[PDB]
């Protein structure tokens, strides 16, 4: 709706890159993408929202939150964005009943093409927080979302503890966490993580991470892969939410 | 005449930075010059914060156990060692916060562990790199309150670990530092029902820190975190409250 400038502040590498995979999706009668954000927080939903965008769209707390949500839009090519950020699902060691009833009734009759669940990197848990959120999700969109959803972890720029490798690491809060989240959802089957460095920088020219990916190519192109699996995208009406 | 006297202690010592070793002997004459002859410090938190790490970084031996998944170990252990005279206990513990709730079986066997023993110091250990705080941190005041009363806050210091920590948004580390220790004491005060100490200390346990010139580990502040720490735990065994000690009583 406002126009894209941001991805002016994108590398010409990575300029070009979005340019051709919004090509892509254009060349697939897709032309909106709604892309909902959410999690936990405090893991970095804003600051995704904002790199994604290419610029500062939302507030980013670095101390506490909160709960605004928030849907920006951006056009070019005649492609059209819209990222939702939406507050943080959990308070003290349980939901926050009235966050979540917002975000779904901001919802209310938009269509969910691919959601992305952020969180942490640079954690050394799971646990019942963990599951709660997943269990929220699917309570609120039903369980056919994460047949279109991405998992994203923050603070990518991590390097691990005792030297213990970037993959291994990696490898193993990859598991740790998709085995919760498919806990809390009840479920196999894709189901990507993609890693990302809200930083800002970051280390051609576009920003790569310890493993040598370029990350906003690799998402925005995870964002196609997975908004063109199927499979189908979900809108909200309010017979979803009373489930 | 001679003897030979049998005694613990401390060859982790010998593995710090000489320049840090002479800091920390220093401060052990301190301590035995005070008729302080032996401390007990009880390390608590919640999980996955580095409380393990820690230790093993003041004693200066792995002597237990690193977690960067995974709890696991549910007892507390005590390390204990000696120099010239002064004899140092440090009990890990595990973290008392699980999912959303306190773990009791944890606190329970903490309360019971620490039945005839005294608390010298109370090092409350946390992550500088987290960005909020809420009621879970507050149950833990809470949790230690009750445990042993507001008297052990007298003893506690706070420890912020992983300190080397470049902020984000350019955000400069003192500017950072002090909110986070603002957030943290807020609701630590509040949780524990109080209102300093209670100092706030800086932690990098990390292999790869970055060092100053005698190869002391170093805060991005330019502090030599090790010293310092031994330092604020000499100022609190040396302040003048009462240690705690755990009877019945203070446990039921
Ligand atoms: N180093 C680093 N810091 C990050 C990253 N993402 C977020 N942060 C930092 O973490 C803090 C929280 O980010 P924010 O986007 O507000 O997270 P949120 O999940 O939206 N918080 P809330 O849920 O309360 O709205 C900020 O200080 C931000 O700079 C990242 O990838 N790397
Ligand atoms: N970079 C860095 N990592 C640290 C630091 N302290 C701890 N860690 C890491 O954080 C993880 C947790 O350490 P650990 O000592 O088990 O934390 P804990 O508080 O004892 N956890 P638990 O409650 O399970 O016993 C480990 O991967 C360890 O390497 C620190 O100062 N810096
Ligand atoms: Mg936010
Ligand atoms: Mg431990």
């Amino acid at each position: 709706v406002r126009g894209w400038s941001g991805i002016n502040t994108f590398a010409p590498a990575t300029q070009t890159k979005l340019l051709e995979l919004l090509g892509n999706l254009k060349q697939e009668d897709v032309n909106s993408l709604t892309i909902l954000v959410m999690g936990k927080g405090g893991v970095g939903k804003s600051s995704t929202v904002n790199s994604i965008i290419g610029e500062r769209v939302v507030s980013i707390s670095p101390f506490q939150s909160g709960p605004r949500p928030v849907m920006v839009s951006r056009s070019r090519a005649g492609f059209t964005l819209n990222i939702i950020d939406t507050p943080g699902l959990i308070e003290g060691g349980y939901i926050n009943d009235m966050a979540l009833n917002i975000i779904k009734s901001f919802l209310l009759d938009k269509t969910i093409d691919v959601l992305l669940y952020v969180d942490r990197l640079d954690a050394y848990r799971v646990d019942n927080l963990d599951k709660l959120v997943a269990k929220a999700i699917t309570d609120s969109f039903g369980k056919g979302i994460w047949n279109k959803a991405i998992v994203a972890l923050t603070h990518a720029q991590f390097s691990p503890p005792d030297g213990l490798p970037y993959d291994e690491f990696f490898s193993k809060r990859s598991e740790a966490l998709l085995q919760v989240v498919r806990s809390g959802a009840s479920l196999a089957s894709d189901i990507p993580v993609v890693l990302i460095e809200n930083s800002g920088r970051c280390n051609s020219d576009e920003k790569v991470l310890p493993n040598g990916i370029a990350w906003i190519p690799h998402l925005v192109q995870t964002i196609t892969e997975v908004a063109l699996n199927k499979s189908e995208s979900i809108f909200v009406d309010k017979n979803l939410i009373d489930g």
